[PDB]
């Protein structure tokens, strides 16, 4: 399959796509503008949730744990997110206890250089890793970042963007593929974080986060 073929396919959605995507970026805008520490800081365990797991699952975690990812303890916790249903309730509670280190910093991080601020959470965020940052900072309102998860790379490598899908990554690799993307993000007219949510409509007509 080839590039035209899918912007072809992504211009024949863009119309009715679009309320959705403009709607939803709204929130992320709300987010980063108007959003408290704690308020970041559920936002960031919804992308440690999501990781390997649907945005649907993280939704429902999200509203039913809520201020828990900032107060409860482990055991609890992790209780929680086995009653939610997520298939690692142990680690992902380990890794949100973890980064309550963070709350105080995510305010300054959430308006920084979101390239800088994407290497430090990928060094120093528990279960957040390249994807899952660059996730984070999107759903806080960035637009300079493409979220390379496991449905994007597959979209690329099908339509001979990638010649392989990474199963790992690294700084220059997330960065060399996040680049092949922004141009094709460039050539449909869009920032890379809402291309990202023109791209996951293709699969089921939603628009989640
Ligand atoms: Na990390």
């Amino acid at each position: 399959h080839h590039m035209e073929e899918l912007l072809k396919e992504l211009e024949r959605i863009r119309e009715e796509a679009k309320p959705l995507v403009e709607q939803r970026f709204e929130e992320f805008k709300r987010l980063g503008e108007e959003g408290t520490e704690e308020d970041l800081f559920c936002e960031l365990s919804f992308c440690v949730l999501t990781a390997n797991w649907s945005a649907e699952g993280g939704i429902r975690a999200q509203k039913e744990i809520g201020k828990g990812f900032v107060h409860l303890p482990l055991e609890e916790l992790a209780e929680k997110l086995r009653e939610v249903g997520h298939r690692y309730p142990q680690k992902r509670a380990e890794f949100i206890v973890e980064n309550r280190k963070l709350l105080g910093k995510l305010k300054n991080l959430v308006k920084g250089d979101p390239f800088q601020s994407r290497e430090f959470l990928v060094r120093n965020a528990k279960g957040i890793g390249w994807k899952e940052a660059s996730h984070f900072l999107r759903n806080t309102g960035v637009e300079d970042l493409a979220i390379l998860d496991k449905h994007v790379l597959r979209l690329m490598k099908r339509h001979g963007l990638i010649q392989e899908i990474p199963k790992g990554w690294s700084k220059k690799r997330y960065l060399y593929v996040e680049e092949i993307l922004r141009k094709v993000a460039e050539a449909f007219g869009e920032s890379p974080g809402k291309f990202d949510l023109y791209l996951w409509y293709l699969v089921k007509g939603k628009v989640d986060k």
